[PDB]
């Protein structure tokens, strides 16, 4: 079952902040109740490692079992482009199944962050859209958040990264707020974390002009 | 049993929304063996067999298999009214036929609101600047967005995929990049949006230096 095994990268924020602990996560589903202990082998740049913490089989709501293995990774290892391999050996199956993941290769490029106030035409509405354009970044791993008065905002959506014509990525984040909060002069801030920004962080603000 | 080797693709949104354009449904069969006899296609529209499809000759792939494509031209009205298109792929080498079906997304259509946004003040120090088109509140997600200036298509734009918003509708952004000099001259730029819930399937918003 080369499709019962899933390997997840660390969160973008986790690899960029010293206070956080990035992990790669190997998930195997559909283990039968009659199957023996599923084995995980982990490799970093081809070298086997043994510090993974594997979760005892958890019974599911569809009668199957799930096994999750978690490997903590070093911030710099991930950022320096090391390859993480997860190999899952379920003896009830013919074959072991391997997956590999790593940071995309290529010169990192610094995001340029721009905030855009609502379109004049939208000011007629009950709620208005505050836009954060983030462009020119590489690789596509990035975190974007909105806040106001030191507090996280409740209502925003961010597009996936989109490949631009010069080989870098862009995205937009759309924050929706009541027109009243906008008219009252509240300051809103889009913060962005990416490996190619100084301090891995930058913020741009937006308020009624 | 070959079931995962047949793929059925819808027409492009723009093609279904403009009568002058030709919308097509495309049935693609991959992993066709050289030892297989002729792959055969039958096509149906709401269960009724149709005969106007054009099937291309098999094309050799670098992995020693063939790809075979059949293309069915559809009426705009038919697609937009939700008729079902079925491609049935037959091959003596297989025990059973493989059938795939496709149709337009269901659910109440909602009209997009289109907003143009000028470059951020901070971007005006760059030699290239970004003109933004925000399109929101639409359903279904099938939509086309383009940019023009002086009646000519612009080259350098990219558009995000539709993103599901908190109310069940979709939004996207389209980003047009232009030389800062063209923006500063006062040239007018237009974002045009095609969607089935718009009057005449078309609307546009313009943007220039202010
Ligand atoms: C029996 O039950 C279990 C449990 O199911 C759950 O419970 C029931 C009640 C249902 O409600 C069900 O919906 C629930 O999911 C079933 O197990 C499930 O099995 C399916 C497959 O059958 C799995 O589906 C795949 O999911 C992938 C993504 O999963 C994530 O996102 C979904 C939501 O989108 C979540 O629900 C998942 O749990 C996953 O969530 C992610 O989890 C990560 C690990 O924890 C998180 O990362 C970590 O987070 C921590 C802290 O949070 C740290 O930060 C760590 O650092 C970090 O690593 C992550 O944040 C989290 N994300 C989110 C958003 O929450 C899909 O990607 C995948 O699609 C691929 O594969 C498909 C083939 O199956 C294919 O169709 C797709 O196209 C895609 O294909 C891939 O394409 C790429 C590139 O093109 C290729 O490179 C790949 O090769 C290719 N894939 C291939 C070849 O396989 C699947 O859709 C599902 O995840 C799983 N659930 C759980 C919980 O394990 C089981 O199936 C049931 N049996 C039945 C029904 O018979
Ligand atoms: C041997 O080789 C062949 C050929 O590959 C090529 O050669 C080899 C040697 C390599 O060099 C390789 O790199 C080359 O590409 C291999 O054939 C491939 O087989 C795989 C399957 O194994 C196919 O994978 C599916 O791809 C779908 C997307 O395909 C499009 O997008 C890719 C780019 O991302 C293109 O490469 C494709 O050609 C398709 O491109 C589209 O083509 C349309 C038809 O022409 C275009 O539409 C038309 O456009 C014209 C204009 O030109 C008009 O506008 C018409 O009106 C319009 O109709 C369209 O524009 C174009 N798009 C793009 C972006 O280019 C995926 O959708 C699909 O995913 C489904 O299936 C998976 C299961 O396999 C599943 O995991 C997914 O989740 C998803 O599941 C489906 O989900 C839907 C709903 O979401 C359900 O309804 C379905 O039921 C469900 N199906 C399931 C579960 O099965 C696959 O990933 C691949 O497309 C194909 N390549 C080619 C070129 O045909 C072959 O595999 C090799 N064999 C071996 C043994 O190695």
């Amino acid at each position: 079952g080369a499709s019962s095994v899933f390997l997840f990268p660390p969160k973008p924020k986790d690899t960029l902040m010293i206070s956080r602990t990035p992990e790669v996560t190997c998930v195997v589903v559909d283990v039968s109740a009659e199957d023996p202990e599923v084995k995980f082998n982990w490799y970093v740049d081809g070298v086997e490692v043994h510090n993974a913490k594997t979760k005892p089989r958890e019974e599911q709501y569809n009668s199957t079992y799930r096994v999750v293995s978690v490997l903590t990774v070093l911030h710099q290892d991930w950022l320096n482009g090391k390859e993480y391999k997860c190999k899952v050996s379920n003896k009830a199956l013919p074959s072991s199944i391997e997956k590999t993941i790593s940071k995309a290769k290529g010169q990192p490029r610094e995001p340029q962050v721009y905030t855009l106030p609502p379109s004049r035409d939208e000011l007629t509405k009950n709620q208005v859209s505050l836009t954060c354009l983030v462009k020119g970044f590489y690789p596509s791993d990035i975190a974007v958040e909105w806040e106001s008065n030191g507090q996280p905002e409740n209502n925003y959506k961010t597009t996936p990264p989109v490949l631009d014509s010069d080989g870098s990525f862009f995205l937009y984040s759309k924050l929706t707020v009541d027109k009243s909060r906008w008219q009252q002069g509240n300051v809103f801030s889009c913060s962005v974390m990416h490996e190619a920004l100084h301090n891995h962080y930058t913020q741009k603000s937006l308020s009624l002009s």
